[PDB]
């Protein structure tokens, strides 16, 4: 059961943007989105696929646990915090795309998809190159399909242990103060259009979760601070964070 708050618009025409926010109250199984045809738009999931990328390595021992060390391979890249080592942890933090691609590579494609169909994620279509698929291939997801799938998540009901899932729960940890938590994954998605960023979580609180999707334009990467802006100032609007 859905209902449509057009009110939203505003934060995102506040600075100049398009975009949706997706709420979804668990306690109450109630959604809220500013857009219902945008909600369920599909688009790239970019970094966003960490998250899905990050479970199924666990899971088959592609990566031992959140301290093994994936060292930089020397190749100097133009986001200097990719220069460096990385574990789970930080490579899920500053989204070392290059760290998930030898990941992806070590998956294969075979158990790729069969664990994306296994998850329900998106199109599961992993066509184009096993190493950039979530960046310029075939797969799609829409802000609706992120909640589907961070719920199941969340609940550890996905078809993995429930150690691979705690795991990329606690390398989702953004942000955690004495009124919520938030755990989440970025995403910006540039090399097919239309431009966007994206921010899939949820708010962790004492009584209740609420879980989170949204995506927006961006045509140029000064805007990206507004994945969160946005967000955030919904989430203050409908009272879920003081
Ligand atoms: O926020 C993310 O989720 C993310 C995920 C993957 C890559 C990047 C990225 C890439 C290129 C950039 C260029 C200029 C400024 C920032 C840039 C950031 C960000
Ligand atoms: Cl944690």
């Amino acid at each position: 059961e859905w209902q449509e708050n057009k009110s939203w618009n505003a934060h995102f025409t506040e600075h100049k943007s398009q975009g949706v926010v997706v709420l979804w109250n668990e306690n109450k199984q109630q959604g809220f989105t500013n857009n219902l045809k945008r909600a369920n738009q599909a688009f790239l999931p970019a970094s966003t696929f960490k998250i899905p990328n990050s479970l199924i390595a666990l899971d088959l021992g592609v990566v031992k646990d959140e301290h093994q060390v994936f060292k930089w391979d020397g190749q100097t890249r133009d986001i200097a915090t990719w220069n460096r080592d990385h574990n789970l942890i930080t490579a899920m933090k500053y989204s070392v795309v290059p760290v998930y691609q030898e990941f992806a590579r070590q998956i294969g494609e075979a158990r790729m998809s069969k664990m994306l169909h296994a998850f329900d994620y998106g199109n599961e279509d992993i066509s184009g190159n096993v190493d950039s698929f979530w960046l310029d291939g075939g797969i799609r997801i829409s802000a609706t399909e992120q909640i589907s799938f961070l719920r199941k998540l969340y609940h550890n009901k996905l078809h993995v242990s429930e150690r691979s899932q705690r795991i990329v729960k606690q390398a989702m940890l953004t942000e955690a103060n004495g009124d919520y938590i938030i755990r989440a994954k970025t995403g910006y998605s540039t090399r097919i259009e239309p431009k966007i960023g994206w921010w899939v979580g949820w708010v962790e609180l004492d009584d209740n979760v609420w879980f989170f999707a949204m995506n927006m334009d961006m045509p140029t990467s000064d805007g990206l601070g507004l994945r969160q802006a946005i967000t955030k100032e919904v989430l203050k609007q409908e009272k879920i964070i003081p």
